[PDB]
């Protein structure tokens, strides 16, 4: 394996995969069932997304699509595992704070409309349609960051004070670290083709670790995940 | 874009988009929760559709299928839109009459089996097991008509009087609109090819309209969707 | 159609089929709101199955993989079947030890890892790479196995005496037929290929219709599926 972005791929494999031993350890003596809600959702993340970090090493999570003229490297397992890893850390978000479900539907659907046009925008062969798939899917995506900082927000400050001031770490965090994906898939192979798909893959592994594995340690060492006991 | 369908797919795109921008801004000033949950569920609806419109508008959701010896056009995105939007629309019903669990299974199973056999049958190269899988998929949706006519009308009419009324409403348009998909397909491009694409192209766009954004109008604006205030 | 496994796949295809209409009109005149659950997703198992088996007996659900430089027949639509039907049959025994949400969540997850994972290993080009997939799947199997032995048995003894001896008959079941599956895996025509096709496709007809339809007798005409009356 001559990729060189091979590094990258192998750190984020290993790196999610340890993550997930050390949750799954972890969450091994929670019989609380509200912190084990918690425990499921967040070791599932890191553990989906080992899997499709390890089918990105070995090649399988790879597709070649031509635009610009040119055959272009698109790792389409990223998306595979945003599919279902991001609506998970929404769901810890919205747990926390026991958002209703009728938020909770809006903010998973809107996260599907996120990753299924960013696929599309990503597969899609005309190159100046790349980025129309791109601005709604940042349409989405801001979408959810409003739910989460004028919606949720509201809610959280009437929980208990470990619910309000957890929330709004993780809640800081997800801004922060979500509002990079859509600037990195601008700038790199996907989109305007600045930055090398070498880099990109680094810039999107330092984000899922962070916003997986990172968040998912700020998340299972507080105690808001547990009932007042 | 010379395709002779692209207008009507660029006003069932435009429709879509239009009806989501509607129901969007219109559930904005909702706190009720129940209200919540049907805004949620009928806002996302044209909001996929919207999505899988303008992607067989730009061409993505487009692929060819070779059977009765020629290259047929099949707009496979139909099903991606379909797969989602049919069961949320089925939600919509079943938390109107508070169905229990099990009903809402069987009937978003039964219609996941419906839109799956469609999809298979529609990309089928056989020519004469495509009209094997539109029998079972017609079979699937029978199931999902007979369980809201003589399941649903059963628990509506012990709801409220508005509960109730909404509910009927919603039935029949559901009902009729719903049986006509088949048809369409049968008579059209997927089936036996007397109706051109262009023509039913149209006649869906007609009926998407019609069963989500016009469902939704009729929804949203009755107060059985509230709780008893 | 000249394939020699047609005959299993017809078969059961049948055997599919009419477990599915047993199922139907036995769960008609039902009512009690909990039956109904179990029925609903009891059914709807070997419905999916059905078609699944009709899509590979018409030759639908099968592509050809390169591996060990030959063209291997792969029925990638097992997966599909698996990928619903799977998690539906962990819902119901689920459903009748009363697991908390955080198990069901767990199991479900880590069951969508165990076919999804399987698929990846079954499309893999690489050989020796196909072995890993199984080895990933498998750890996830092995972790379903255990929660359903020690941690569904811990709960289980708590409930009825009709649900705790209920549960125990299908959990053996269960662990039983479930293990063989990657046991067939293995020595099939998607691993070392010492078992050939057409015996392989009885052996996974054998299992499915027991782990379906067997499942499905013992759990249908328990008295555990109802409430205490
Ligand atoms: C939190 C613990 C870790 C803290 C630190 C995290 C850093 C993550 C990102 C690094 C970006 C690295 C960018 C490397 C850019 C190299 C550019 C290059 O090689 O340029 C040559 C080219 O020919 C002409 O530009
Ligand atoms: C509710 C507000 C709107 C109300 C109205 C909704 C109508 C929707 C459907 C129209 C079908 C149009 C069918 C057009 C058929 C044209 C056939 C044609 O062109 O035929 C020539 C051919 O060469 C030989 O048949
Ligand atoms: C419960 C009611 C039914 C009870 C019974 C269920 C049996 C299911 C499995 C049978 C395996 C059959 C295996 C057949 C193996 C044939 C091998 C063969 O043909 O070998 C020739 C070859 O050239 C050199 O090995
Ligand atoms: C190098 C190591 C790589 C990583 C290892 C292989 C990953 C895939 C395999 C198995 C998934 C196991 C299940 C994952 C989900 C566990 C959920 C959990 O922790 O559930 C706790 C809850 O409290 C319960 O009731
Ligand atoms: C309640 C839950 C709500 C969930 C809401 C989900 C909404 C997803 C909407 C749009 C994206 C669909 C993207 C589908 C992309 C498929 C691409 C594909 O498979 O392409 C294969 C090949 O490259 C070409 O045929
Ligand atoms: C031309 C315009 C085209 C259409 C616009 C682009 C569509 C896709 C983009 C964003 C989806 C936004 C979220 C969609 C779901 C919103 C759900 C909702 O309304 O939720 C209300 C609920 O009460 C909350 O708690
Ligand atoms: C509880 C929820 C229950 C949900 C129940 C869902 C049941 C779906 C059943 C059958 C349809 C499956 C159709 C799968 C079609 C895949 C076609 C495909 O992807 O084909 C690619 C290519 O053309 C060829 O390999
Ligand atoms: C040869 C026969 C082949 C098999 C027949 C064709 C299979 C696919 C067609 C229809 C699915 C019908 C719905 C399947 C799910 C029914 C769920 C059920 O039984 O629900 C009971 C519940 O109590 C309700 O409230
Ligand atoms: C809460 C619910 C949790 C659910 C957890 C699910 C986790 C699934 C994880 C990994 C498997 C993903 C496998 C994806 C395989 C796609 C293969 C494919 O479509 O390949 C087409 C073609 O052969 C090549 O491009
Ligand atoms: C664990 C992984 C996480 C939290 C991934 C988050 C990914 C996103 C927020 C992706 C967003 C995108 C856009 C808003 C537009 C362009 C395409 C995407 C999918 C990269
Ligand atoms: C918003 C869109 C709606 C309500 C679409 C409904 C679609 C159907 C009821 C489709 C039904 C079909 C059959 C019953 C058999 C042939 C194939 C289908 C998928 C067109
Ligand atoms: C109705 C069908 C059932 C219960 C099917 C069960 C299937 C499995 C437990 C499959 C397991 C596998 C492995 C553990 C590894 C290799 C690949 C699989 C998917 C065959």
């Amino acid at each position: 394996t001559g990729r060189p972005e091979w590094i990258w791929l192998a750190l984020g494999t290993a790196l999610m995969g340890l993550g997930t031993l050390y949750f799954l350890v972890k969450g091994m003596g929670v019989s609380d069932p509200d912190a084990k809600k918690f425990y499921a959702i967040t070791t599932l993340v890191p553990a989906i997304a080992f899997t499709m970090y390890l089918s990105m090493l070995l090649g399988y999570g790879l597709t070649m699509v031509p635009f610009g003229g040119e055959q272009n490297p698109i790792y389409w397992a990223r998306y595979a595992d945003w599919l279902f890893t991001t609506p998970l850390l929404l769901l810890d978000l919205a747990l926390l704070v026991d958002a209703d479900q009728g938020t909770i539907l809006a903010l998973v659907g809107a996260d599907g409309i996120m990753i299924g046009t960013g696929l599309v925008g990503a597969l899609t062969k005309v190159y100046s349609y790349r980025f129309v798939w791109w601005a709604i899917s940042t349409a989405a995506m801001l979408y959810i960051l409003y739910v989460l900082f004028f919606g949720f927000t509201s809610k959280a400050e009437s929980m208990r004070p470990e619910v309000a001031s957890t929330f709004k770490v993780l809640r800081n965090v997800t801004v922060v670290l979500w509002s990079a994906y859509p600037v990195v898939w601008l700038i790199g192979s996907e989109g305007a083709g600045i930055v090398p798909l070498n880099i990109e893959t680094l810039l999107f592994m330092v984000l899922d670790v962070s916003a997986k594995v990172g968040f998912g340690l700020i998340l299972l060492r507080s105690r808001a995940i547990f009932g007042e006991a």
